[PDB]
């Protein structure tokens, strides 16, 4: 079997984490799942917000499946959960990707995972603060060479994000990227952050796979959601070298918990990117969901009447359908 | 008189700037005008975009006024234009409007425009490439009071952006926006950049005065653009203590040079903003441009068929039209 960690979270997470290990389980039969407890209430507790003993069987997992944690900015000293296994898992990529359901087409971002203004140094003395953007060597010839799988199997470009102008670190980074699309065959347009943010609104499906540093990635990201039905039903993945992490792009929104209508879509479409990690097939879901939405009552941030269970049980529904034939004939 | 130098630069920026000066011509006969070269010309010849003896004659003039200027990226050691005046003239505060020219609702932005990640300490050694974003007490506490006081003046609040739980400086300057605007009874709500952007796409009227660090700001300002005609209206200040400097958000658009059919609304509307800093009618050219929006023809980025003169032209007729009247009766 394949393990898998699961971290609901809270919020909406756990809702939207039902849904997808539902459909999961509706998929394949061959994933145990063990859930673990993490963020504020783990903190309360012993001083970070994953034990030390969960943190440890986590990453003997295959893949971890994430909901979404609530990060309270007035907590001295607490970590967000999700930077905190995003450090000590090794992930390195996160690969966001805005999907216009509909059509299928995509916005695909590579968002640097590792360093860059996440780096963690920082410092305030004297009046003055200080935060350092730090790029490597090592953290660009990664995320460019995962970057370039991305536009490879895509047969497509990269768009590499940056202010080269003014930061030493994308003078640096663009120049590593270019160089390993280069003995690799990928095209490499540019893009400068500002103007960038223009063309993802007005343009956004021309741009292949986007590159960026990770806080521009951030950015951008958030910024690509606005291309779809709401936030809500966008998924990512987060990669490393020996294990992988899956989570929604939308978070708690605690002001909507417990009520029942949660958009179980990203989380869904976040499962499906963990089967596609572990060998599975993840093709099945994004077509359940694909099915599923011609002619679905969607919930209520996506302008419909629908509850969270209902859009679990039509795509589970599609699933059945599309499993029960030996490839579709 | 007033002194004002004007800094056409390359691409359009003649263009728009014979524009905006010959507006500026027909509501006041009190403003002299002197021209200065700068860009990559200058560069050439001495070294630097701007020379030292027309930089001296600069600072001692009321007011500046700028078009736009090329930087390329493949220069070796060649700075901004922009950036260059920017930090010889002590600018720390960029406003930047969004118009909405029908309503005249407005998207205000206040970017810090001395330090962040603009700071200019950065470094590579040893594969690590690195940039420092600095906030400093005296940064933080000038670009808030300059916000308080736009909040103020319109009756309204603070919207400051900012990534607090990843840094160390924004949590120092969300500190100290927060003491000066409550000294000041001014309301702060906060934002994440991230989040941001898409409350930015799609509620772009409710945000007050929106603040923050430089490069935020310099994103956050090309991606309000989209809720306008073109980035072609969009005007700027940069504002310091003894001094100012006005130009649009546009840049050189190389690529449509010496067509004709620039938009000088934006070049227009600056002018309007530093005939406000000299204590002139800058409400003037902005109900002139109002005005002849209603049914005038305009250029091909906003979707007509206008040449840049005729735009001009027309702006002029609407102020001679108010400025033949006694305060409007
Ligand atoms: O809780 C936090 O501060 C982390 C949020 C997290 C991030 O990458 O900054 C979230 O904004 C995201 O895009 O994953
Ligand atoms: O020529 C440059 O690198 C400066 C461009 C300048 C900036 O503030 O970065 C421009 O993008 C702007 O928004 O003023
Ligand atoms: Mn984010
Ligand atoms: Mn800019």
């Amino acid at each position: 079997m394949y393990r898998v960690a699961v971290i609901p979270g809270d919020g909406i997470g756990p809702e939207v984490i039902d849904g997808a290990v539902r459909v999961l389980k509706a998929v394949t039969g061959r994933v145990r799942f063990e859930y673990y407890e993490g963020g504020v209430d783990v903190f309360q507790e012993c001083g970070s917000p994953i034990r030390e003993e969960d943190l440890e069987e986590i990453r003997r997992s295959d893949a971890v499946l994430f909901g979404a944690t609530t990060t309270p900015f007035d907590l001295p000293g607490y970590r967000s959960l999700i930077l905190t296994l995003r450090k000590e898992l090794g992930l390195y990529a996160n690969l966001r990707i805005i999907p216009d359901l509909r059509t299928g087409r995509e916005i695909v971002i590579v968002r640097e995972n590792s360093e860059g203004l996440y780096f963690g140094i920082g410092a305030v003395v004297n009046g003055r603060a200080v935060d350092v953007r730090l790029i490597t060597r090592e953290g660009a010839e990664r995320i460019a060479r995962f970057a370039v799988e991305q536009a490879k199997a895509r047969g497509s470009f990269i768009t590499f994000v940056h202010k080269a102008n003014v930061l030493t670190g994308d003078k640096f980074f663009r120049r590593i990227v270019r160089e390993v699309a280069g003995e690799e065959g990928v095209e490499v347009r540019d893009a400068i952050i500002d103007s960038f943010t223009i063309k993802l609104v007005r343009n956004p499906w021309e741009h292949g796979v986007i590159l960026s540093e990770n806080l521009f990635g951030d950015i951008l990201s958030d910024l690509a959601t606005v291309h779809a039905g709401s936030i809500g039903i966008v998924p990512s993945g987060n990669y490393g070298d020996g294990i992988a992490l899956f989570e929604p792009v939308h978070g708690s929104a605690p002001d909507i918990a417990g009520k029942g209508i949660a958009n179980p879509i990203g989380a869904i479409l976040s499962g499906a990117m963990l089967l596609d990690y572990l060998g599975l097939d993840g093709s099945l879901i994004r077509a359940a969901v694909r099915g599923y939405v011609v002619n679905g009552e969607l919930t209520p941030d996506m302008g419909g009447r629908a509850r969270t269970e209902d859009v679990v049980r039509g795509i589970i529904g599609e699933i059945e359908d599309l499993l029960s034939m030996d490839e579709v004939w």
